[PDB]
């Protein structure tokens, strides 16, 4: 079954993502196909899938930027029915906003079925142009039609997935303890992680003994990413990934505070030095504590 | 022996503190007696005592605001010699800036002797008016003269002292682990702690599930206090006290993130709720983790 999380949803036949037009929170804003740039935040194209309790394989889909919900207009089962953003809530009983999402007959892409209409999210005519209509349409679970197939490319990790990534790192001290703060995390491309660092004022901050030293840079980076998350997204129910670590060197005679992020594949961590913006597979310290 | 730390230094005969006039970093700025307000940050009246290695009871005294050093002008042993702020470093060999500080014959106040001249810091004539001259003067270690006696009222804690304060709290979980970031900490009056919170923007921040929830408020408060410390003080070698805690309720079914500070007596901690500015002796959670 599809996991709770944040997805970039890409048509299987042409490289168009599901896009809430202009990111607008107005009710009735069209959801359209649109091109995308890999390894970026695609600002209007991220969707938080919230599973519904006791309704197998069925979800709301909140646009991360607008906080509004994928909605089949008036629930109609007519082919060509509008799919728009619309105000709602994560666990609504409104069928217009409830979507049964299960694997297609290719085993990798998914179909997206409205729970009330039983019709499917369809890139009309397989049109690849920017702004192409997405509609509800008649269909079947098993058929090959690529207009109705969608790759759910996962952009978040659970806390357990983050924990796993840490656990297979080679630079973890024997005394390590991790402290988990949230449940579901948007993983940032390094280009975005870097941007937040640049915009934080940290690049200009001078190292000063105790009063503005490693711990202060690492905590300030984590607070900057937290502030960015809230200021940037209107949906709730997830956090932004940015860890702090405390580590000790191999000799046991120096310790350091720094940050960490995750690889593009979500399988491994990467250290970040908030005093200079560098990313390192080996920062020269084994982590004895992390919070994230 | 006097401990490394930050002191407000108050004459024993009249309630005048040792004040670097206007907080000025100019070389030759006079150090004067001046009235003070208890339970405030007295901005021009805080002094960081750095012990010198292998020189018993002898220190530099850096003004916390200016980062300049108490200096006996040209080292003269003449009575009436100026005592001024002057550029220097924490472990200088310049005797003009080195001060042997030991208890007076009352056992509670201290005398402050220049290491090169062997003369003593003296509030001339015991003058209580704002701006009264402080000079080097002839004297003895044992005599009663209040012009040369000074109470060193300690405004910082060591990390070990902070640890002790935590350890005697009644609201510490059996699994608690603390992570110590710095060595010496300025303890803020709650009036100042509050000010930093108000100025941080946190009072206006809305609680939002995961994206701006308890952990984000607590971390943002700690980062605000860190930023305030660096922006406010020019001396190095100390930090500002502001902890983060993670805690669990008595039933074991709810957890929360918050901050903590220390009492005026430095003996106990006080919890702070960064979502509303409240101070509480009991926040309803036992801490299982802290960093500070
Ligand atoms: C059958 C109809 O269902 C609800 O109205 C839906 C709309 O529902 C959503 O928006 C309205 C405001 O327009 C409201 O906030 C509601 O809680 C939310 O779920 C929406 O799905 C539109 C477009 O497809 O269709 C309906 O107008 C409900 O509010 C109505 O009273 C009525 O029961
Ligand atoms: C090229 C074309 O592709 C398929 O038709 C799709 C449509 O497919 C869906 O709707 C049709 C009815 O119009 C039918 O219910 C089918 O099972 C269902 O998948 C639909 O995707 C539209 C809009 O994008 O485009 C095409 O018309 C195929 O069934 C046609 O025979 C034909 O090969
Ligand atoms: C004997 C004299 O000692 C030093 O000069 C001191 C001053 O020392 C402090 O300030 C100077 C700059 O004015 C410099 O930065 C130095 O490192 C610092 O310790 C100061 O104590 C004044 C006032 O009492 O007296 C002397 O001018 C040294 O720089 C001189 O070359 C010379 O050795
Ligand atoms: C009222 C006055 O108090 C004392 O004299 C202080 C001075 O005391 C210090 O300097 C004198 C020499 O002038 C002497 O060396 C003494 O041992 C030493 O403490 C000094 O504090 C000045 C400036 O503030 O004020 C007074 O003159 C006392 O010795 C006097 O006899 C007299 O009672
Ligand atoms: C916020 C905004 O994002 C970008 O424009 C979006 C646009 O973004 C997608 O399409 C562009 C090309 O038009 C690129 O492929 C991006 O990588 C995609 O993410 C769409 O989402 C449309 C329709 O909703 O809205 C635009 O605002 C970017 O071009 C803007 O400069 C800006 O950063
Ligand atoms: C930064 C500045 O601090 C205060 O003025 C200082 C002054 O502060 C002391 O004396 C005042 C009365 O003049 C109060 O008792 C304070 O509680 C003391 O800390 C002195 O340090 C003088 C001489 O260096 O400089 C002034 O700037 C305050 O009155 C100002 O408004 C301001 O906040
Ligand atoms: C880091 C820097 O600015 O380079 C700065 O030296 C610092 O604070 N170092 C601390 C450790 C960090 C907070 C992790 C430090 O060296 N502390 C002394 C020992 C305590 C940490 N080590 C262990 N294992 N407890
Ligand atoms: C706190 C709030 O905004 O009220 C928010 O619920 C939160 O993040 N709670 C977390 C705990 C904090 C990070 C301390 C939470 O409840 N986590 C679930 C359990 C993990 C924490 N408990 C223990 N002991 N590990
Ligand atoms: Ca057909
Ligand atoms: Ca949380
Ligand atoms: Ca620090
Ligand atoms: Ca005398
Ligand atoms: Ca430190
Ligand atoms: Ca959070
Ligand atoms: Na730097
Ligand atoms: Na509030």
């Amino acid at each position: 079954s599809l996991r709770r999380g944040i997805y970039h949803i890409e048509n299987a036949g042409v490289p168009s993502a599901i896009d809430l037009k202009d990111g607008s929170s107005s009710d009735g804003t069209p959801i359209v196909g649109w091109q995308f740039t890999p390894d970026t935040i695609n600002w209007h194209q991220l969707w938080l899938a919230e599973p519904i309790p006791n309704v197998a394989d069925t979800f709301t889909l909140a646009n991360l930027f607008s906080g509004t919900y994928m909605d089949l207009y008036n629930g109609s089962s007519e082919a060509g029915t509008a799919v728009n953003g619309w105000q709602g809530t994560a666990f609504t009983t409104n069928p217009h906003q409830l979507w049964t999402i299960k694997k297609s007959s290719d085993g990798t892409s998914y179909k997206i079925q409205n729970y009330g209409s039983k019709t499917f999210v369809d890139l009309v005519n397989g049109d690849s142009s920017d702004g192409a209509k997405i509609a509800g349409w008649t269909g079947t679970w098993d058929e090959g039609n690529p207009h109705q197939k969608w790759y759910f490319n996962r952009m978040s990790v659970s806390s357990a997935e983050a924990q796993a990534a840490i656990a297979r790192n080679p630079h973890i001290h024997g005394t390590y303890r991790g402290y988990i703060l949230d449940g579901e995390y948007l993983v940032l491309p390094n280009a975005t992680f870097t941007q937040i660092w640049k915009d934080s004022g940290l690049p200009g901050s001078k190292w000063r003994e105790q009063i503005y030293d490693c711990d202060d840079f690492a905590i300030a980076m984590k607070a900057a990413v937290g502030k960015w998350g809230a200021d940037s997204w209107k949906a709730n129910g997830f956090a932004i990934f940015c860890g702090v670590m405390l580590g000790v060197n191999k000799a046991g005679d120096a310790a350091h505070a720094y940050n960490f992020t995750l690889t593009k594949d979500h399988a491994d961590i990467v250290f970040f030095e908030p005093q200079n913006g560098g990313y390192l597979n080996d920062i020269g310290y084994d982590s004895y504590m992390a919070f994230y």
